[PDB]
């Protein structure tokens, strides 16, 4: 179908998994959004239906926060944008970014822990996107 979104947000302080710390893959235990069940919950990852043109946006909250961080949204493997948050002092700090992407059928877009750590949480970030149109209006 030509419906299709997905919304993730980090209800938890709770820290990182052993295999979060390895992936560095950025995890959002609650889907508010999901049509097609194209977003992978288990690995937080969205992997596009259909060849079309797809929105994103991120906002990587770390309210309690040490040493800057990047987070970038990488699509197979690559980055495609890139945001940072933080001096290495203590403050409250969010990363955030969007972009249109064009992906291929069975394209994976997730977030990554590029630099810094998740310490104390990253409660209240969110990571959403969806299909503007598949491939005038």
């Amino acid at each position: 179908s030509a419906k299709v979104a997905f919304s993730a947000i980090r209800s938890t302080n709770h820290e990182p998994s052993e295999m979060s710390n390895r992936t560095m893959i950025i995890y959002f235990d609650q889907v508010l959004v999901n049509i097609g069940n194209n977003f992978d919950s288990e690995r937080s990852t969205f992997i596009a239906p259909r060849k079309g043109i797809y929105s994103f946006n991120f906002h990587v909250v770390k309210v309690y926060n040490r040493q800057t961080i990047q987070v970038s949204l990488m699509l197979n493997g690559w980055p495609v944008i890139s945001a940072f948050a933080g001096d290495q002092d203590v403050t409250r700090e969010a990363a955030s970014n969007g972009v249109l992407i064009q992906m291929e059928k069975g394209d994976r877009a997730y977030l990554k822990l590029e630099r810094g750590n998740l310490m104390g949480g990253w409660k209240y970030s969110t990571f959403s996107g969806f299909l503007v149109f598949p491939l005038s209006a």
